[PDB]
C-alpha cells in the first residue's frame, strides 16, 4: 500500500527543510519499503495493509 504518513495529530508528516532520506527512514519505521519527500510531505511505498495513511475526507489536522 502507498500513501502519506500521518503524525499523532492526523497531519501529514512534513518534510520541509529535512535532510534527504528522512521520509525513507520514517516510512521504514512503519515497515514500508521506500519513501520520499513528496514536498511538503512524506509519501511511502510498500506499507503493509494494516498501516493507516492520510485521507483528506476524514482528516483531523
Amino acid at each position: 500500500k502507498e500513501g502519506y504518513l500521518m503524525d499523532h495529530e492526523g497531519c501529514k508528516l512534513s518534510c520541509f527543510i529535512r535532510p534527504s532520506g528522512y521520509c525513507g527512514r520514517e516510512c521504514g519505521i512503519k515497515k514500508g519499503s521506500s519513501g520520499y519527500c513528496a514536498w511538503p510531505a512524506c509519501y511511502c511505498y510498500g506499507l503493509p495493509n494494516w498501516v493507516k495513511v492520510w485521507d483528506r475526507a476524514t482528516n483531523k489536522c
